[PDB]
């Protein structure tokens, strides 16, 4: 069963790449080739903050090792990593968008206005004249709204952040 995963890995994001070498480097501890033993494959999951099950793992390799080596290589890990992702109830970017929405909305309205837009100037430092504040608002507004909602706000940063 490699195809079922090939679809998840090919559709995955660069994130999985960082989280991979990030932890992988820990096990290998900066070595030439540190293949995480299957028996440890159950520990790597717990190290990623979660409720793994090393008891079921033994049942997997017992019937099929997906290779018959006894160790965990790159592909093996990358596959298992996403293998768990399957069937879940928590996977959205909104959670992260909520944070930003607040940074650009610190009052009690829940909408990014002209005054909330200029805030960007401080987020970067100092540059351009007031025209920058008006221009921006014109690039995000003037579309029959008069203001900047969430879907409109998050959509902006989703294309430049």
């Amino acid at each position: 069963m490699d195809d079922i995963y090939k679809a998840a890995v090919e559709q995955l994001t660069e994130e999985q790449k960082n989280e991979f070498k990030a932890a992988f480097d820990i096990f290998v501890l900066g070595a030439e080739d540190g293949s995480i033993s299957t028996k440890e494959l159950g520990k790597v999951m717990r190290m990623l903050g979660q409720n793994p099950t090393p008891e079921e793992l033994q049942e997997m390799i017992d019937e099929v090792d997906e290779d018959g080596s006894g160790t965990v290589d790159f592909d093996e890990f990358l596959v298992m990593m996403v293998r768990s992702m399957k069937d879940d109830s928590k996977g959205k970017s909104e959670e992260e968008l909520s944070d930003l929405f607040r940074m650009w909305d610190k009052n009690a309205d829940g909408y990014i206005d002209l005054d909330e837009l200029k805030i960007m100037l401080q987020a970067t430092g100092e540059t351009i004249t007031e025209d920058d504040i008006e221009e921006l608002m014109k690039d995000g507004d003037k579309n029959n709204d008069g203001r900047i909602d969430y879907d409109e706000f998050l959509e902006f940063m989703k294309g430049v952040e």
